[PDB]
């Protein structure tokens, strides 16, 4: 699992 | 499972 | 300005 | 401005 921004 | 923003 | 996931 | 994950 994953949480991101860019 | 994710949570993403770009 | 914004861009969001939550 | 803002690019944001949670």
């Amino acid at each position: 699992s994953s949480t991101s921004a860019a």
